[PDB]
């Protein structure tokens, strides 16, 4: 289909121009004003800023350069930044600025006001079949672009995919993001979305993707995940059984797309046979979506969030808020050069 071949020919020359010459260093801290924390976590910290001279919002990523206890935490950090700073696709945050100081490193992205997946889905209960394939299609999309890029994605789940002014989805958190020519064998994603193969430390490649699409899919339908207990073992135990039940709503056209994206042998896995991604888009259950309608933004979307302007964090929840500090001192110099 030679347009989709062109459009995806164009998008890796363009990726790779960027690719080989990252920016660096494009502002620094005191060109903005702090307004909240957003998010606290084993990514760092998510702040909310203001930019001084032009007024416009960011959503500020902060990360403690001497909180690295492992060299493949920094290798982490530098995958994220690199990607961030030479993708670009409809359903992907923007990197705006980057820089780093004494003590931090800051990746500024533009600030999404309509809050996570995760707290919609938890309000509502469980969305719609036509919902649920709404926000599906554009991760099918982004993943399509990503994997043409060589790249493996490695963290999809509610809490990463926001919802914007339109109520179309933005993917953020690229920290397990890498460029990937045939295999990788990391330990690293929530318990809940892992595949076999990275339980049982094999090498492993773009079909986990895939498998994590079946798991958030299954989640949006049902308002809970296919796999869930109180133990990571208990966990891992249930992933690679082979097992799975479906609730009696669902669709038969449903069922049939999930047992083949939760398919525990890699090699039969939707995504992952001869045809590719068009195993997934030529499937009965997307028999309704325009495909190039959603890349376009055409398709009206199930709900918008309320909030009241590009400043509101009304969707966002509550965190203790603490200090920058940026030490006297240059902590851990050499490892970030590249940053
Ligand atoms: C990339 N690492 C941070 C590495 C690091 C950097 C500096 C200091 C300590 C550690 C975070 C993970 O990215 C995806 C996942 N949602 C999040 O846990």
């Amino acid at each position: 289909q030679e347009s989709v071949k062109e459009f995806l020919a164009k998008a890796k020359e363009e990726f790779l121009k960027k690719w080989e010459s990252p920016s660096q260093n494009t502002a620094q801290l005191d060109h903005f004003d702090r307004i909240k924390t957003l998010g606290t976590g084993s990514f760092g910290r998510v702040m909310l800023v203001k930019h001084k001279e032009t007024g416009n919002h960011y959503a500020m990523k902060i990360l403690d350069k001497q909180k690295v206890v492992k060299l493949k935490q920094i290798e982490h950090t530098l995958n994220e930044k690199r990607i961030l700073q030479a993708v670009n696709f409809p359903f992907l945050v923007k990197l705006e600025f980057s820089f780093k100081d004494n003590s931090n490193l800051y990746m500024v992205m533009e600030y999404v006001p309509g809050g996570e997946m995760f707290s919609h889905l938890r309000r509502i209960g469980r969305f719609s079949e036509p919902h649920a394939r709404f926000y599906a299609a554009q991760i099918v999309l982004t993943f399509e672009y990503l994997h043409s890029l060589d790249l493996i994605y490695r963290d999809l789940k509610p809490e990463n995919l926001l919802i914007d002014q339109q109520g179309y989805i933005q993917v953020t958190d690229f920290g397990f993001a890498k460029r990937v020519k045939g295999r990788t064998w990391t330990l690293c994603g929530t318990p809940e979305y892992l595949a076999p193969e990275i339980i049982l430390s094999k090498g492993y490649n773009k079909a986990v993707d895939w498998w994590a699409l079946g798991v958030l899919i299954y989640e949006m339908a049902a308002g809970y995940p296919p796999f869930f207990a109180d133990q990571p073992i208990q966990i891992y135990e249930k992933i690679v059984s082979g097992k799975v039940r479906f609730p009696s709503h669902f669709s038969s056209d449903l069922k049939d797309l999930l047992r083949n994206l939760l398919q525990v042998d890699l090699t039969k896995r939707f995504g992952n046979l001869k045809n590719g991604v068009n195993d997934i888009k030529n499937h009965k259950w997307f028999a309704t979506t325009d495909w190039i309608a959603i890349y376009q933004r055409k398709v009206e979307a199930p709900f918008i969030p309320k909030f009241k302007g590009p400043g509101d964090t009304s969707n966002f929840d509550d965190y203790e808020e603490e200090e920058i500090r940026v030490s006297i001192n240059e902590k851990c110099g050499k490892e970030f050069t590249e940053f």
